[PDB]
């Protein structure tokens, strides 16, 4: 909407206070004009018709319980925009500052979040498996990263290409979590998963097998559930990425870590220059090796560590 840029204040899902960029025109709207062509947050009102209505508020204060998922979807979309722009020189998900749209309060008891081809969508959870999913910065960045992938490599959402697609979203979700630097870790979704269980998470990149996901190509899922295991076999790539950054010895193979900034550079270049819609795990290894070669040189430690990490997870 046309209006003037304003700054509201509210509380997110976890009870933390933050300022949010809003727009005033009769109401105060969750419309942040400070980033690209805007970040827009909508109320889906417990329905499944999208996007719903642009979030309107009478007083620019967002402290009601019903407001909390909207505050966080809006704010964390801004952090994710900033990460891509400041770290990778990428302007929104399409590289040309496309408007970023999110809807919260999707459906009832909805234990998921997704990119629908055009926007982000967040359930509230059922209060047992999840609380409102926009409360996790890694979750928000995971979802926006699906849009980045779809506009770039275009990885088809099944089998190995789909598991790469998933891992890319977990990797960049985690790197955005580190960028914001509030309780960062290599776990996925811990802030919104299972409020009655402390210390768990939906997935682990440091130890995927803690939640049943494979950490070696020889343990890959070969069935048909979950689009051929896209949220399962992502563990193999998540583990490789963790090893590139942090190092370790895994199935007897030692990896010298190069840190999370270089991980991000290597995987961003692979995603945007070398991967294709049908890339498999072996082709991702080759793309990561080539990316590290471009950035650091063929004889570099960075290239050597990429090779060791993929060796450690059984991907040649
Ligand atoms: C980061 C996480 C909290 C949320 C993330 N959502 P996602 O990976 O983003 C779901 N995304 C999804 O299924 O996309 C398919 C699609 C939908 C609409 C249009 C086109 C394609 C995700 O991992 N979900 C699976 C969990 C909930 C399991 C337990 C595997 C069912
Ligand atoms: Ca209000
Ligand atoms: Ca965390
Ligand atoms: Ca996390
Ligand atoms: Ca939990
Ligand atoms: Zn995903």
């Amino acid at each position: 909407i046309t209006g003037t840029s304003t700054v509201g204040v509210g509380r997110g899902v976890l009870g933390d206070q933050k300022n949010i960029n809003t727009t005033y025109s009769t109401y105060y709207y969750l419309q942040d004009n400070t980033r690209g062509n805007g970040i827009f947050t909508y109320d889906a009102k417990y329905r499944t018709t999208l996007p719903g209505s642009l979030w309107a508020d009478a007083d620019n204060q967002f402290f009601a319980s019903y407001d909390a998922p909207a505050v966080d979807a809006h704010y964390y979309a801004g952090v994710t925009y900033d990460y891509y722009k400041n770290v990778h020189n990428r302007l929104s998900y399409d590289g040309n500052n496309a408007a970023i749209r999110s809807s919260v309060h999707y459906s009832q008891g909805y234990n998921n979040a997704f990119w629908n081809g055009s926007q982000m969508v967040y359930g509230d959870g059922d209060g047992q498996t999840f609380i409102p999913l926009s409360g996790g910065i890694d979750v928000v960045a995971h979802e926006l990263t699906h849009a980045v992938t779809d506009y770039t490599a275009g990885l088809i959402y099944q089998n190995e290409s789909g598991a790469i697609n998933e891992a890319i979203s977990d990797i960049f979700g985690t790197l955005v979590e580190f960028y914001a630097n509030k309780n960062p870790d290599w776990e996925i979704g811990e802030d919104v998963y299972t409020p009655g269980i402390s210390g768990d998470s939906l997935r682990s990149m440091s130890d995927p097998a803690k939640y049943g996901d494979p950490d070696h190509y020889s343990k890959r899922y070969t069935g048909t559930q979950d689009n051929g295991g896209v949220h399962i076999n992502s563990g193999i790539i998540n583990k490789a990425a963790y090893l590139i950054s942090q190092g370790g010895t895994h199935y007897g193979v030692s990896v010298v870590g190069i840190g999370r900034d270089k991980l991000g550079k290597i995987f961003y270049r692979a995603l945007t220059q070398y991967l294709t819609p049908t890339s498999n795990f072996s082709q991702l290894r080759a793309a990561a090796v080539q990316s590290a070669t471009d950035l650091y040189g063929s004889t570099s430690q960075e290239v050597a560590s990429v090779k060791q990490a993929f060796d450690a997870v059984g991907v040649k």
